[PDB]
Formats: C-alpha cells, sequence, structure tokens
C-alpha cells in the first residue's frame, strides 16, 4: 500500500548504526521520564533541542525530543510502535516530519502523517496532537514547494474536524515576494538558522501554552 504509512525502520548502509542507536536512547528516556510533551520528527525537531531556545521555552513544560535528522513519516511511525511511547502519559504530542519523503506523493505523505495521529490516537488517547505543516525550502521556486504546500493543505482538511489534533502553520513567511528565501532564515535552504526558528518556536510556544 502507501510507503509513507507503512512503519519501517531507517535501513543502515553506513555501518555505524546511529539511527538505532538514537532511538534506543529515546526508548530509555520514555522508560525512565514522565514528559508531558513529547516532541518527535525530524531534523527539524531534533534542531530545535539544540538550539538555545530549547531550554528556553520547551525545557519548563516538561518535554522530550524525539527528532532524527532525515526521518520520513514511516520511520516516526515506526518508532512510535516500537518503544518511544511506552512507559509515559504525555498531554501532548508535537509531530512534523514529511519533507523528507521523497519520491512519495503529496497525498501519499498526507496519509503518512493521518498514520502518525491515528497511532498516538490509539496508545495514548488521552494526548492532543500537534502537527505543524511542512516548511518551504529551496532557494527559489521548485515543484518541493508545491509539494509541501498541497501536503499543508490536505493535511489541514484532515485535522479540521478532529478535535484533539491541531494543525499549526509555523511559516512566518519565509518565501518573499520575489520568491526567494532568505540563507539568514535557512542557511542551507533547508535547516533553520537560530533566527529561522524564533518565530517558528514563538508561535508553537504559543500553543503549547493555550492547550496545556
Amino acid at each position: 500500500e502507501n510507503p509513507a504509512s507503512k512503519p519501517t525502520p531507517v535501513q543502515d548502509v553506513q555501518g555505524d548504526g546511529r539511527w538505532m542507536s538514537l532511538h534506543h536512547r529515546f526508548v530509555a528516556d520514555s522508560k525512565d521520564k514522565e514528559p508531558e510533551v513529547v516532541f518527535i520528527g525530524d531534523s527539524l525537531v531534533q534542531l530545535m533541542h539544540q538550539s538555545e531556545i530549547w531550554r528556553e521555552l520547551f525545557s519548563p513544560l516538561h518535554a522530550l525530543n524525539f527528532g532524527i535528522g532525515g526521518d520520513s513519516t514511516q520511520h516516526v511511525l515506526w518508532r512510535l510502535e516500537n518503544g518511544e511511547l511506552e512507559h509515559i502519559r504525555p498531554k501532548i504530542v508535537v509531530v512534523w516530519v514529511g519533507t523528507n519523503n521523497h519520491g512519495h506523493t503529496a497525498e501519499q505523505v498526507t496519509g503518512g502523517i493521518k498514520a502518525i495521529v491515528q497511532l498516538v490516537n490509539e496508545r495514548q488517547p488521552q494526548a492532543r496532537v500537534v502537527v505543524l505543516g511542512l516548511l518551504p525550502r529551496g532557494q527559489h521556486p521548485n515543484p518541493l514547494r508545491e509539494k509541501n504546500r498541497r501536503v499543508n493543505e490536505l493535511v489541514r482538511a484532515a485535522l479540521a474536524g478532529h478535535p484533539r489534533a491541531h494543525f499549526l502553520d509555523a511559516d512566518p513567511g519565509f518565501v518573499h515576494s520575489d520568491g526567494t528565501i532568505s540563507h539568514h532564515d535557512m542557511y542551507d535552504y533547508l535547516h533553520l538558522s537560530r533566527l529561522g526558528y524564533t518565530p517558528v518556536c514563538r508561535a508553537l510556544h504559543s500553543l503549547l501554552l493555550r492547550l496545556l
């Protein structure tokens, strides 16, 4: 069926086993901690923890960050089903993944995200789910901008009538009038700089504060 919603771990074709190492760390974190909020997704989530905005806006909320660079929807789904949602009872799970699903249509990526929300609703039914919209990327207009926008429209429409799932477009307007993204916001036109993270995290923090 939909490869975006078929749970699968990242196969190690390099040899150092770092993906499974991260997964195991997160499992241990869930086993030993009692977060009120769990963040899971790709490098947008992962690198948020590395910024000094984390220990500022998010640490006081009692949170765990399970972001892994390069993850697609199916990888996040597999992680959630294989230990990372065990031994905890968070009030909120934040999801940010989908921009890495290369080779999957926007419809498929949307199905991947919906699979993740459904899994969380099953395993942690008391939890509210926040899904962040996929960010634009590339220095100039390109097909991935359109893909990610289309995903955001389909995802938004899917969660509209789901009153415990909240769609948050955290994009302050990275794409300028001339169709460009500034390296000041995204140093490689994909990953957020400290400056690009500010308005993103500000928007997320507000929503988390409202819901909490």
